[PDB]
């Protein structure tokens, strides 16, 4: 795998925002995880925690997997990075996200996110308090 450029253009929830990618704006969805939606519990602490990560990030990069780039409805599905962390191995080590909707084909970072959850889980972290 290998990462690409991008900028923020507006932060959406805790896994999915507004990036412009090869000059063309598109929403992403986070790879691999599953965070609460807004209206549900830790849904305001992923979205913040998600959108700080990106805001203040000096250089945003996006991977894509070695399957399908986009989904059914247009998102494109990645792992993303500010200054070289992966966003999403973070909302999942704190206990923001869940591993979640690993599909075979788009799983190369599987194992690296199933240790961040054991992690948050031994240390019952938010989501799993
Ligand atoms: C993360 C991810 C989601 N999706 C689809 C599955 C779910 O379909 P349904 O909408 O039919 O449930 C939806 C979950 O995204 P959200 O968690 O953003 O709702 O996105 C993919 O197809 N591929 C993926 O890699
Ligand atoms: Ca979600």
């Amino acid at each position: 795998l290998h990462k690409e450029p991008a900028t923020l253009i507006k932060a959406i929830d805790g896994d999915t925002d507004k990036l412009m990618y090869k000059g063309q704006p598109m929403t992403f969805r986070l790879l691999l995880v599953d965070t609460p939606e807004f209206n549900e519990k830790y849904g305001p602490e992923a979205s913040a925690f998600t959108k700080k990560m990106v805001e203040n990030a000096k250089k945003i990069e996006v991977e894509f997997d070695k399957g399908q780039r986009t989904d059914k409805y247009g998102r494109g599905l990645a792992y993303i990075y500010a200054d070289g962390k992966m966003v999403n191995e973070a909302l999942v080590r704190q206990g923001l996200a869940k591993v979640a909707y690993v599909y075979k084909g788009n799983n190369t970072h599987e194992q690296l996110l199933r240790k961040a959850e054991a992690q948050a889980k031994k240390e019952k972290l938010n989501i799993w308090s």
